[PDB]
């Protein structure tokens, strides 16, 4: 309805601009028929998901790569996508003028736009505040009477919550998650550095903890607005070491573990909030499979987890067989999902690069590895930050999808929003992930998954310079006469019936 209005900053590619009165957007979802595909492309040349069409024959035209959909072949069920609802973001975004707000909740949540259906929310403050705080900062308040939401939750993201809920597609998933703890109720003291909760766990200072779960479930739900899951501690790896600059607090797998077994799960069980759904870990994938062993092999703390949630630095490595594979083979009832992903992370980066094609090519590259290996969901960080990629209580800047000019009351969708797009647009809740082999070796990165409905749904990114003809084949209809530009990224979509 509405296209890309093109602006470069000096990068490999343009961002999107977007304003108080204009933003690009979908037209309704439209559904082609059996013997049509629909295929949105995304380029660095400046394609940004635009929908052409084409059709399934019946004759093999093709002669290079082929990529066969084998819908018999099921894998896991996808929960959703999304991204942080950090108090930065929600500073960004309400610094915009009304109007421009809704264009950018709409670029989100909206069918008009990339339908998120995931919300992280930090439970309380983190890096990505403008001054660090707790919800009962008034020392030793164990039974907690001191509890509260802050402005932040009350009046920034709270609001913008009920808001994308509003304007969603499809229902919204809301996932909590806790950076550190009141300070009294740290070995340290401190919101920061090295220091774990004190005492033992089953002990005054972890059933405290605990408490202030439900207590935070409790405020949220005074709000209206219920939580689909919480996880554990924001990673939980951060506070065991020394000088760690922001809110954190330690945990040692076995820390977690009895944790969760003596205090998190009962005090959540026996709570109003019994059914939010409770995730280990939400750490960097390298502390696995190590973390889901030691919490998961005791069942006293094993039947209070529900899935193990990871987190990504996309500038690093950290092969993927090694640890979501193997974790998969240790614990395949106990889904996997992405919790926090990153770019921009190391010191040398530039925090924000507006119109970098590298890094959404990362953004989708680290999806479809996720997708590849078992992980039912992925959500971004923070959902928009200004030009500096805060604002960051200790300048611990990185790049988000989206990027915030308070002073031009203007806000630029970068690649990394599209190539997010890509996946979450089109990948619905309940989405099942189906095989896909390649007929040879190349250069491309293709995921396959089936909708609810049974529709096909493959997304297919080039991340080389090349363009890579290529027939994908569907058994029950036919062949997809195709070419993969060199550095894009396209989705198709096709019925089967
Ligand atoms: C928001 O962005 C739109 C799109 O660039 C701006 O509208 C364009 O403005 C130019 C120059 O005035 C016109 O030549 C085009 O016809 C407009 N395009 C459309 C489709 O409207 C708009 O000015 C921006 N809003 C503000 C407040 O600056």
């Amino acid at each position: 309805a509405r296209p890309c209005i093109p602006k470069s900053f000096g990068y490999s590619s343009v961002v999107c601009v977007c304003n108080a009165t204009y933003c690009d957007s979908f037209d309704p979802p439209t559904f082609p028929a059996l013997g049509t595909f629909s295929r949105y492309e995304s380029t660095r040349s400046g394609r940004r998901m635009e929908l052409s069409m084409g059709p399934i024959q019946a004759n093999h035209t093709g002669t290079g790569l082929l990529l066969t959909l084998q819908p018999e072949q099921k894998f896991q069920k996808v929960k959703g996508f999304g991204g942080a609802m950090t108090d930065a973001a929600a500073l960004n975004i309400l610094a915009l003028s009304p109007p421009a707000q809704n264009l950018l909740l709409k670029s989100y949540f909206s069918e008009e736009g990339i339908g998120y259906n995931i919300i992280r929310v930090p439970m309380a403050s983190c890096d990505f505040s403008i001054r660090t705080y707790t919800y009962a900062d008034t020392p030793d308040d164990f039974q907690l009477h001191n509890f509260s939401l802050p402005e932040e939750d009350t009046k920034l993201k709270i609001p913008l919550i009920h808001r994308a809920l509003q304007l969603a597609q499809r229902p919204v998933s809301l996932l909590a998650s806790p950076w550190t703890s009141p300070t009294w109720l740290k070995t340290n003291g401190a919101v920061n550095g090295k220091g774990s909760l004190k005492g033992q766990p089953g002990d005054i200072y972890h059933q405290t903890w605990a408490r202030y779960f439900v207590k935070f479930l409790d405020a949220y739900a005074e709000h209206k607005l219920q939580f689909w899951a919480v996880t554990a501690e924001n990673e939980p790896s951060a506070g065991l070491l020394s000088g760690y600059p922001f809110q954190c607090l330690g945990f040692t797998p076995e820390h977690q573990r009895d944790f969760i077994a003596r205090d998190l799960g009962p005090t959540l069980a026996n709570s109003t909030h019994h059914n939010v759904r409770l995730l280990m870990l939400d750490d960097q994938r390298l502390l696995l499979p190590h973390w889901a062993k030691v919490v998961l092999t005791d069942p006293e703390a094993a039947k209070y987890v529900h899935g193990i949630a990871v987190h990504w630095y996309l500038d690093f490595l950290a092969p993927a067989k090694a640890t979501l594979g193997e974790t998969h083979r240790l614990f395949p009832n106990t889904m996997l999902f992405a919790s926090e992903a990153c770019v921009g992370s190391k010191f040398w980066e530039q925090s924000v690069r507006l119109g970098s094609w590298d890094r959404g090519m990362q953004y989708s590259h680290s999806i479809i590895t996720n997708l590849l290996y078992h992980v039912v969901g992925w959500t971004d960080w923070n959902l928009a930050l200004n030009p500096e990629g805060g604002p960051n209580w200790v300048r611990n800047f990185v790049d988000s999808p989206i990027i915030v000019d308070i002073t031009k009351d203007t806000f630029y969708k970068q690649p990394m929003f599209y190539h997010l797009g890509h996946f979450s647009k089109f990948i619905p809740e309940g989405s099942q992930r189906v095989g896909l082999v390649a007929s040879q070796k190349n250069d491309l990165d293709a995921v396959a998954l089936m909708h609810p409905d049974g529709s096909a749904v493959v997304v297919v990114l080039n991340r080389s310079s090349k363009d890579v003809p290529l027939t994908i084949k569907d058994p029950a209809v036919g062949f997809l006469e195709t070419i993969s530009p060199g550095y894009s990224i396209h989705t198709y979509l096709w019925h089967r019936q």
